[PDB]
């Protein structure tokens, strides 16, 4: 994160043609404190510290932070086996990679909760039951019934909620948002 | 993709200042030819023409044609239900998206025939059986041994392949490239 | 554009599991046709055809398209030396359009609104003095020297200042 | 940045199915302490625990803070009038750096290179003649009038035309 920032803050400086007494002027320390950011000692510098240089070089702070990071092996991860989430595999180099097997325990569609929507678009498989799906609008939305082996599609934003059919017990599927 | 392709190429022939005898100037057409396009006429260009629109215009064809689509139902798009794919739900609003479910048949790891890579990337789940992973240098790859349940994430342009574990006679799992 | 069609139809067919019986037969066509397309035989598909095809594919033509293409040398275009005078552009910055605009009207009770533009642009007043209009307006008078940024979609004017003859702007749409 | 970092925290958190327990327990912290974040009480947080923070949670320290900010009045912002002489930017587009350089060295035998920009860049020949070099360099000669674009990554120099004495050019990163 230091080091990233490190990189970063002194890209954008150069970028803005500011030296580092330039720089240092606008937030309250010695062009000395600047120089030592971009050698690496901005680590303990504070949220708040952060958003005012940013500000100042009129960027943000994820301008001048280092990406998530890369937690693969050689391209790939691996991860070994009224709602239960059971969180697969996740990586940095995917973020918004959300997959999810979901035991669902609530055979009442009355007890549907809706969403206010996700940032990213999700697919659905059911694996195991029969689901029954709302979408939309929760005052007045949307329905179907998803036997096994159905796959869905929700795009970004669209609140939904679901439950197993109706008296049918309980039903699995694996929800991958991304 | 004519009322598109219409709105489209106004668009850009404004945006670089041209007007209609400027631009069939370039194009061996009167003018009148190209306000015929831009008012939904070329229906019947040929991809070579188009190409050539595209160039004199400085841009390219994907620039004049409109995108895929929304064949989304408020928002979701829901499907009934060696190597047998059983394709999942598909949407123009998300065209990257491929989900399989993937029958492995053979269980003889020296059959794995690695890819060339993917453009996007994947997320897997086994859903029955044990696969054979492979990834990586064809002539020198990585191996996993992915059981029910395991779940895989291969980056773009990750070449791979795989196969049932040996000797375990088949295996499934699913498949999804986004 | 043939050949970047023939290639990313392939890709893209592959990419849906479709062998080419498979996908002739959601056209309409022999196989051997869509071999053709594939063997870089697709130039005179017509603009219509083409939306089938990207349709059955689920995709965009565009995705089914090349990129603008490379009019760089090595890594640089040059253009030597309301009145629009177009400078240099390149097929690798499709959206850049820069221009020298010259103002001839000093009129700004007359200045008429240009409903904004699907992209960010920059400006600098090369000559004269501008009388600027933007978003009852919002409204500038802007000296040689001044410079502007003028987000995507804001509806906006340009005049020469009140009986100033005329003026010129350097106009980069990017 | 609190207040904005509080809302992504939130909804990333949201994201991985984690409660305030779960989350906590991974950095050592109190559940208390993280609904205090989401409360808008994260603003004393060190750059090297928002990293622990990003990396628990899969993501970045950008995904987890707010946009660059609005400094537009009505979409639109305003300047009024080697040495760079910077022109008007914004934090609605960050890598814009419009530039008007003043050229003072004018022997090209002796023009030192810029290693490539990340970014590409628009120019124009405000005053007297430039000699331009990029990429054994490819060379031009620019009159007053003249632009280019140079592509990101690209390396180049200017110097006056040879004893012209000085130049000005416009260079718009973006
Ligand atoms: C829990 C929420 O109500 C539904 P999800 O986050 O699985 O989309
Ligand atoms: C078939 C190819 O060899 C493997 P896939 O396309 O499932 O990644
Ligand atoms: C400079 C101006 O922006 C040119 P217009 O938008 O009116 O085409
Ligand atoms: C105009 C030039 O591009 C300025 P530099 O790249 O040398 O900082
Ligand atoms: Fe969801
Ligand atoms: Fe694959
Ligand atoms: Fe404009
Ligand atoms: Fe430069």
């Amino acid at each position: 994160a230091s080091t990233g920032f490190a990189e970063l803050l002194k890209d954008r400086r150069e970028q803005v043609k500011m030296d580092h007494a330039a720089l240092a002027s606008l937030l309250g320390e010695t062009p000395e404190t600047v120089a030592a950011w971009e050698n690496g000692e901005g680590g303990e510098l504070t949220l708040t510290q952060l958003g005012r240089i940013a500000h100042v070089l009129g960027t943000s702070i994820g301008a001048l932070t280092p990406p998530a990071g890369n937690d693969l092996d050689d391209g790939v991860i691996i991860q070994m086996p009224y709602y239960v989430y059971n969180c697969l595999v996740r990586t940095k180099r995917a973020p918004s990679l959300v997959p999810l097997v979901v035991d669902v325990l609530t055979d009442n569609p009355d007890d549907a909760k809706f969403n206010s929507g996700h940032a990213g678009n999700e697919f659905l498989f059911v694996l195991e039951g029969e689901i029954h799906m709302k979408w939309g609008d929760k005052e007045n939305p949307k329905e179907a019934l998803l036997p096994t082996g159905a796959s869905m599609f929700v795009e970004e934003h669209v609140p939904h909620a679901f439950t197993a059919a109706k008296g049918t017990g309980s039903a699995k599927l694996i929800a991958v948002n991304f």
